[PDB]
């Protein structure tokens, strides 16, 4: 299996908008939002928070966790078929999911609060941790195999006061689970030397300006350190999730992130949320302790606000962007594909990208120039020989009474001709 | 050989005395300590709450903790209680309704984990998942499982329910088998009961339809609730499996929490009066398998209710009111019981420990005031060298104490009548 290499500005790629089914309702004037995809082995994951009103003040209706099928129905486009549906009971409460494949089953490990967003309140906020096994194939009258409500018997923290799912799927590796997650370290405890602070190429940036920036805000109770929990399934019905934090190589706050496996060894993205704008991706060099090839990427960005804009490298403190991760489709050349959005300081211009380190070799708009859209989640796979790229787009402010994200199909060409 | 005395006296034979228990100590204020549960067995105990910050129904869960530990006589010619080993679970607010029993060197307690809150408020929603804590009773170094130990539950064989869930404070153990004090979830469309069966004889303002209908929280109630017994046999424990024993037909009432105890080489059974028959349901267990109770004929004993079914209301009424105030057997040949009672028509004040038989108090004392609010008591009774013992956990409400928590009783059965 091959894909075109070479740099074309023509429209080789023609994104479709996949098939997918969701439970059938009848209620108007919704937001579909904090969406989730998760695909792995032919099996798919999706999550959202049904909103009554708009996507940022609507208030919270519904809230479902479903998991299902990709196929190939001899139409060579993919189609995805949802077989089981969660819907906890309270809306509110449940925050930050992330979901990963094992065995016939997909856990999705998400957060509980009664403040609000756990990392706005985060000080407020109390730990609390929920573990929804599903299973992707289910029978009938099969007392908690189809769904399963595990409970954590232990959280390891280590050195960190809380800890938190922090990102949309995980990784397996035997029958040991890693999700993405984030740690809650105060900042007396935290150690940083400025010294090691960028500012070498940068005028009117600090040396303390990195430090500063590892918290939502310069005077935080806390910094954010994006890690892995992982939950050993081999250990008997004792559910312990350990934390694994991430290493100080190119290190930014902690960031909705997403390790993945592709063509044999793992892959780690994490959202540029801070002064480090290009796209933060690489392989994992060790899973335990976490440590991360990134990539030496000066194509791709996330747009952001005033302080720290897009294709901004100077240390500055800010906390703006958005996550908008990308795919590994061959190690050897490392192109990925993913969506970006194609603006400077606003959320917009989604562009489905088949990228390099230092050159997009064909890339196609998803929507208009001023379409307003958010968080990306996109994984690819391979269906016979050609390789496929499923990509949640977040889309807003569209004007409907059911405004959903718009999920796409895109086929790696293996040709640049045509 | 060991004595008891035998006749009614309205002087103060009994004198109760507070019980010295230790607890993990903490220096938090505002807090409620609630879903309390108290187990004696083989001279050691087990205890479990749930630490709430602010009100003692609508507060913050923070804290549950379950504790196992030693009853002893260290000189002070009074039962002492000494924890020895503790657990505190990570998400304080999915532990519910727990259940302890004890065996060789461990107490195993089933708990219940759910995301809706009591599962018997919100029946309908809850999805049954159940988590068993074996903890040892005295605990050695470096000896992981052994110490702490979650034993996944693996299999539930409901039978004809649909759901089941520990539902009471203490079990017993029949060799190597578990019994714990259970109910049953039925959809009241497979509710077998012939309405003739309801005695309506001497109750003029009462239908037949009346106890048929009292056999769930309400008279529509999706489910009723029919108590028992989860079995679980340790001599094949590998893929653990818990079974559910149903109460026979004799004196139904709807499912309220139960206790099964040993006393005097037979076991004894307790359930609580959340109906109409509002008079204490206790007696020895004829057998564990189908679960037949030798209820007693008493009259005396009785528990606050409101205004349809108060203290010492024999007659079918649709009703779900009453509290758990359970008793011991101290005497077989005359069967003599112990436990607190609550000396209110339809209120819960006045706690009253008193040693009765079935158509006679014969002496009782009062142990807080008149108007002292209290809920809950948890009474198990053993013998200290050839002395009668008895520990009383009590429930005590509203007083705006910095730490409001329950109040442990130790009280000695007097043997000659003063
Ligand atoms: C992301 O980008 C980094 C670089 O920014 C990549 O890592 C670098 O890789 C180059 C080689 O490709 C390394 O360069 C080598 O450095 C040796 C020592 O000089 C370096 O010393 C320190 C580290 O020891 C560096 O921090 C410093 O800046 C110097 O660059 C040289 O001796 C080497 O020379 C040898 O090879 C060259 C090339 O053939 C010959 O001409 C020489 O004669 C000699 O044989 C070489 O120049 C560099 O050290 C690496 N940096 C670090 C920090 O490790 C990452 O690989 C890249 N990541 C991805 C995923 O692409
Ligand atoms: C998970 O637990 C099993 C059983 O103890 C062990 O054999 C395995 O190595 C563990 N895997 C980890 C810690 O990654
Ligand atoms: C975004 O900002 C950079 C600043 O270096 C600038 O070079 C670039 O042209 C800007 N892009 C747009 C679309 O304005
Ligand atoms: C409690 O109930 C019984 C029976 O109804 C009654 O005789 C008694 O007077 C009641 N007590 C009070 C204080 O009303």
């Amino acid at each position: 299996n091959q894909i075109c290499l070479q740099k074309t500005t023509s429209t080789i790629l023609k994104p479709r908008l996949i098939s997918y089914t969701l439970p059938i309702n009848t209620r108007e004037g919704v937001c579909i939002t904090d969406p989730l995809l998760a695909v792995d082995n032919g099996f798919f994951a999706y999550s959202h928070l049904e909103k009554i009103g708009s996507c940022t003040r609507g208030i919270a209706k519904q809230r479902i966790i479903g998991v299902g099928e990709v196929l190939d129905r001899g139409d060579k486009v993919p189609s995805m078929f949802m077989t089981n549906v969660w819907t906890p009971p309270n809306p509110s409460t449940i925050h930050h999911c992330s979901s990963t494949y094992h065995e016939d089953f997909y856990y999705t490990l998400c957060a509980v609060s009664h403040v609000g967003d756990p990392i706005l309140n985060s000080t407020s906020w109390t730990e609390s941790l929920s573990l929804i096994r599903l299973a992707v194939r289910p029978k009938s009258d099969s007392g908690d195999y189809n769904q399963k409500y595990i409970a954590i018997t232990k959280v390891e923290r280590g050195k960190y006061d809380k800890v938190m799912p922090y990102g949309p799927s995980g990784i397996k590796q035997g029958d040991t689970l890693y999700f993405p997650a984030v740690g809650f370290l105060p900042r007396t405890e935290f150690q940083y030397n400025d010294s090691n602070c960028p500012i070498i190429h940068c005028k009117y940036s600090k040396a303390e300006n990195c430090r500063l920036s590892m918290g939502v805000n310069s005077k935080s109770h806390y910094i954010l350190r994006s890690g892995l929990l992982k939950y050993n399934l081999s250990l008997g019905g004792d559910i312990i999730l350990q934390f694994i934090e991430i290493a100080d190589n190119r290190l930014t706050i902690g960031s909705p992130s997403k390790i993945y496996n592709s063509l044999g060894q793992p892959v780690f993205y994490q959202a540029s949320y801070s002064w480090d704008t290009m796209i933060k991706l690489g392989d994992v060099d060790t899973v335990d302790p976490l440590r991360v090839q990134w990539r030496n990427n000066s194509v791709i960005s996330r747009p952001g606000q005033s302080q720290c804009p897009r294709f901004n490298v100077c240390p500055e403190v800010c906390w703006e962007g958005t996550y908008n991760d990308a795919f590994l489709i061959d190690r050897l050349n490392w192109v990925s594909a993913g969506v970006y959005l194609n603006s400077n300081q606003t959320a917009e211009n989604p562009v489905f990208a088949v990228f390099k380190d230092n050159e997009i070799l064909y890339q196609v708009p998803l929507a208009e120039d001023d379409t307003n859209a958010q968080k990306t989640i996109t994984d690819c796979f391979l269906l016979e020989n050609v390789i496929w790229c499923i990509s949640l787009v977040e889309i807003y402010d569209t004007g409907d009474s059911v405004i959903r994200p718009k999920l796409f199909a895109v086929k790696i060409p293996a040709q640049c001709s045509e």
